């Protein structure tokens, strides 16, 4: 079986690169993020323009919703993270405290806590209440690339320019893996599958790999796009067949059988490199977002 995603909106406005798209657990909204300082809101069914929030200093690299859909992250070259309350645009807290660009951000699915990757090759967990730091793990000696909570909160993985990948106990700090295969590259992205028994790597020798984590195994590998250059977003897809999806710098977004390896789709339309996808909570939708030369967001979807 393959899927069937075709373009259904083109989504302008930002004006200068975008860097992250998310959708909102409940599935009514998208949030992107640009390298223009703007947070900005969309319809997630039919792509309409909803609000532009507005308040960081520089670029945005990442941006991460609440588990209610109510709160959004944002990570910023600005060297601060802020919380922002979606429905009345207020920044709520302003995360201070990494000492170069914050590149990731993510809640815990409890949404009590914020976790942050950046340049100064450290991992942060914030207080979403106090907006306090928490913790400093000296998780890498490179930029870290991404971070994401596990489904229970309980764990926190992140990667590197280093090439690693580690695990670390959300509640204590503690480094409880670090995962390395037969070479090293940069690891450009990391996120758990959505059980959580897996992690999905990306590296800059333009390879995808499922790692069984508890196993410290690679048990699958994605090949066939382009990434040797750039950090991009990754997903599981699972409300229809399932696959993985990922963006790629020959501007496609690049989808794969999770199981045969093999690519089930290519689709075409986006002009510069496809630094951002995200799929949808419960339809077959697909959001994808593009660096400078082409700013625009696009959403795609599927009967399948
Ligand atoms: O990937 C890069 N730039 C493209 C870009 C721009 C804005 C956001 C992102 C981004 C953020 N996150 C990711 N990519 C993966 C997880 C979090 C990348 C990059 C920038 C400086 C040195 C090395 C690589």
């Amino acid at each position: 079986v393959k899927p069937n995603y075709a373009l259904k909106f083109t989504l302008a406005g930002h004006t200068k690169a975008v860097s992250s798209v998310k959708f909102s657990p409940n599935g009514e909204w998208l949030a992107s993020s640009s390298a223009d300082k703007l947070i900005k809101i969309w319809g997630a069914y039919d792509g309409k323009f909803e609000k532009t929030i507005s308040g960081h200093k520089l670029g945005i690299s990442d941006v991460a919703w609440s588990s209610d859909s109510n709160l959004l992250v944002s990570a910023s070259d600005d060297k601060t993270l802020k919380i922002w309350d979606v429905s009345s645009g207020k920044c709520l807290k302003t995360l201070k405290g990494h000492s170069n660009y914050v590149f990731c951000c993510n809640f815990n699915p409890q949404s009590n806590l914020i976790v942050s990757g950046s340049f100064d090759e450290s991992v942060r967990i914030w207080d979403v209440k106090t907006g306090k730091c928490l913790k400093t793990l000296p998780a890498h000696s490179d930029p870290v690339s991404a971070v994401h909570f596990n489904r229970d909160g309980s764990l926190i993985v992140s990667s590197s320019y280093d090439g690693l990948c580690r695990i670390w106990d959300t509640a204590s700090g503690q480094c409880l893996k670090t995962l390395i295969d037969d070479d090293n590259p940069p690891v450009s992205f990391v996120k758990f599958s959505p059980n959580g028994k897996y992690i999905l790597a990306a590296t800059l020798d333009n390879t995808l790999k499922l790692w069984d984590y508890s196993k410290g195994k690679c048990l699958k590998t994605y090949t066939g796009h382009k990434n040797e250059k750039y950090c991009i977003f990754a997903n599981f897809s699972v409300t229809g067949g399932k696959w993985i999806v990922s963006g790629s710098e020959d501007n496609l977004v690049y989808i794969w059988n999770l199981q045969t390896k093999e690519i089930v789709q290519k689709l075409q339309g986006h002009t510069d490199v496809v630094i951002s996808t995200a799929c949808h909570p419960t339809e077959n939708i697909i959001a994808s977002a593009a660096l400078e030369n082409d700013k625009t967001i696009k959403l795609w979807k599927s009967d399948c």
